[PDB]
């Protein structure tokens, strides 16, 4: 019978607890996903050239240019943090566990209803229609997360949602000679087409199997099994300095309060110790050999070109610079009832400390005569080739053997779960986008289209668009989403740092009188982890 | 900084154990996982290979 429904909505948070403090979170969720007909009729490349925005002088960073296909179909991503976690959840995981672990995930569509609409406008339902679904098990397609865009799943669960139209890079061949106000005159600023020997045309049709849903069927996703290093939800706070045992107070303090400090007793070049100062006496706490460096300065605001035009040199960690930036709409964390058409941002400003402060860097001369002069210093604020706004920090780059950096924090809600490795043969040791990076074929992204429902007026030796008959679908879409996580350890005296709600957002989470609704950020990585 | 602020006593983190002057404490023997070192030294820079 056509009328049985085929498919039960969950989106309960399971919590299993196993042996040896390992618990099972396992996030069901739940969203109806609305289909409208794809407009454009086929395949469609399209270039991207937003020339004036970017041809008045010192405007380089507005560059816009690209080549992209741009598809009938339409992606139905999950993966970002807000489509399977509420608040609340979020709340016991970051502050109850340590380590996770991204064990398996699953998708299914169920119950598709198929409608036309025709003229006051009239809505009915065509049993006949059929939603085109298909699961790309190999990774044949171009791996397109919506996340970085803020087009993943609406994170609310009652609220429909909407699949993003598809679209992937085509190669091209730009480039941009940049300026400043007041450049003499144009620079180069000019698109070469595109080479032949990398043009890559992918197409939905040709690559994966399409199934035909037909209005009362099921497409069910297998289990896939991830494979990923575990992210840890806690922080470091040891940068360099305070690695290995301090110095030993000769003369502690007599007398209680904040204005009291001990003194090392013993001279500047009397103490005792390594160093790495070859050729310098003086022990100092910013001299002694820490055992490796933590965290690394990186050239901040750098801009390079390949031949596809200019893009930001990625940066790891940092205290301004560095942090990521989240822009947001109205189904990923804006307060739902505010109008217009501006997004809300963040800047998530992590307790992950082993960043750089470029204000406090120097360089000096070898000789390292200690009230050092002014020619035998390079400070912060001298320029370097005579711009005085640039200085020696922004083009330095202490990365290194001896470097070491930790993953970068999940972010909720609008923050990715899992991303692809590049195929490369030597691989990148983090990626700034998401925590658990995948190392085999992680999930086949799940498209979706309306099939072609076409008139009696068709006539395909004409050149003009088909008629399609409007039509458009509601489809339920579920997934399941299990991790393996460790809880948390009494190992201080003293107590971490808490995620609660308080008097300063307790109206903040429930919703609004006029039914709007918000998440906000969140901290991830809240209890501090003793680095050494 | 409060979100890092750690203190940790020896009372509260480890067992002790109390000799009174006629007894002795032994470890178990640990065992390494540690790469080897080699006690010899490389003279090619990168003009002198090939």
């Amino acid at each position: 019978g056509v009328g049985i429904s085929t498919g039960t909505f969950n989106n309960q948070t399971e919590f299993k607890f196993l042996e040896n403090g390992w618990v099972e979170i396992t996030a069901n969720s739940s969203r109806l996903v609305h289909l409208n007909m794809p407009e454009s009729e086929n395949y469609r490349r399209v270039v991207v050239n937003n020339m004036d925005k970017t041809a008045v002088n010192g405007n380089m960073a507005l560059d816009d240019i690209h080549a992209q296909i741009v598809t009938p179909w339409s992606l139905v991503d999950a993966n970002a943090w807000g489509v399977w976690f509420n608040p609340g959840d979020w709340q016991l995981i970051v502050n109850t566990m340590s380590e996770l672990h991204l064990v398996s995930f699953e998708q299914e569509i169920f119950n598709v209803v198929l409608k036309t609409v025709s003229e006051t406008k009239v809505y009915n339902n065509d049993l006949t229609a059929s939603l085109m679904v298909a699961l790309d098990s190999n990774n044949t397609m171009p791996f397109t997360p919506a996340a970085m865009r803020s087009e993943t799943l609406g994170f609310y669960p009652w609220k429909p949602t909407i699949p993003t139209p598809w679209r992937y890079y085509f190669q091209w061949d730009r480039t941009l000679i940049p300026s400043h106000t007041g450049t003499s005159g144009t620079p180069t600023n000019i698109y070469h087409g595109t080479d032949p020997d990398d043009v890559q045309f992918y197409t939905i049709e040709n690559s994966v199997p399409v199934h035909l849903l037909r209005t009362g069927d099921e497409f069910a996703t297998g289990t896939f099994f991830f494979d990923c290093k575990p992210c840890r939800l806690t922080h470091t706070w040891q940068t360099n300095r305070a690695l290995g045992l301090p110095p030993f107070l000769n003369s502690l303090p007599q007398s209680e309060g904040a204005t009291n400090f001990g003194d090392i007793g013993v001279q500047q070049d009397k103490r005792r110790g390594v160093t790495q100062m070859g050729n310098t006496n003086y022990i100092t706490e910013a001299t002694i050999m820490r055992p490796a460096e933590v965290g690394y300065s990186a050239p901040y605001y750098s801009f390079e070109a390949s031949t596809q035009g200019p893009f930001k040199t990625p940066i790891a960690a940092g205290r301004a610079d560095g942090n990521p930036r989240y822009a947001f709409g109205r189904q990923h964390g804006q307060k739902t009832t505010t109008t217009g058409e501006t997004p809300e941002r963040f800047t998530y400003i992590a307790h992950q400390d082993t960043g750089r402060y470029p204000e406090g860097d120097w360089i000096q001369n070898i000789n390292f005569n200690l009230p050092v002069t002014n020619d035998n210093v390079l400070l912060p604020t001298d320029p370097i080739g005579g711009k005085t706004g640039i200085n020696y920090t922004n083009i330095f780059n202490t990365y290194g053997p001896l470097t070491a950096l930790n993953n970068v924090p999940p972010v909720y809600p609008n923050g990715q779960i899992w991303d692809k490795e590049f195929d490369t043969d030597l691989k990148p040791r983090l990626h700034v986008n998401a925590p658990f990076v995948c190392q085999n074929n992680c999930p086949g992204q799940l498209f979706v289209k309306v099939a072609p429902n076409l008139t009696n007026e068709y006539d395909p030796d004409a050149s003009a668009n088909m008629s399609r008959i409007v039509t458009y679908s509601d489809f339920w879409w579920k997934g399941k989403l299990v991790f393996k996580a460790k809880l948390r350890a009494s190992h201080t005296w003293n107590p971490i740092q808490q995620m609660s709600i308080n008097v300063d957002n307790q109206f903040n989470y429930v919703p609004s009188n006029i039914g709007g609704m918000k998440i906000v950020y969140e901290k991830s990585q809240l209890a501090p982890r003793k680095l050494y």
